[PDB]
């Protein structure tokens, strides 16, 4: 269903323009939180 998965897949399969090369596109693996909640606002590091 849709997600960054379901982007992905819809922009997963690639033709190199008059050219053989294809980039296909394996599940993704998320992150994880690089800071805190509560630091990112003691921050501003956006949570990302």
């Amino acid at each position: 269903d849709v997600g960054l998965h379901a982007a992905f897949k819809s922009v997963f399969p690639i033709i190199s323009y008059s050219g053989n090369a294809a980039l296909e596109y394996v599940g993704y693996r998320l992150g994880e939180p690089a800071f805190d909640v509560k630091e990112c606002v003691l921050r501003g590091v956006t949570f990302a």
